[PDB]
């Protein structure tokens, strides 16, 4: 299952100089809807609003957040 971060969690812990919350939210939405199939997530990505991201860029962002949430929720 895809983790769900709170707004406060994002603000305190999940910022990245190269990602908006809007884009991160989009990644996590696609991750839910497409069952973590990163080829599909990559295909369906709103490359209009957001930068061209590699599949690898998307996975690294997702699992950085997973690791950070695991830690702060301990
Ligand atoms: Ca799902």
């Amino acid at each position: 299952q895809v983790p769900v971060y709170s707004e406060q969690e994002y603000q305190l812990y999940l910022h990245d100089d190269a990602w908006t919350k809007a884009e991160t939210d989009h990644l996590f939405d696609l991750s839910r809807r497409f069952d973590l199939r990163f080829v599909v997530i990559h295909d369906r990505y709103d490359h209009q609003q957001f930068k061209k991201r590699s599949v690898e860029d998307l996975k690294e962002r997702y699992y950085h957040i997973c690791a950070k949430l695991a830690n702060v929720r301990a």
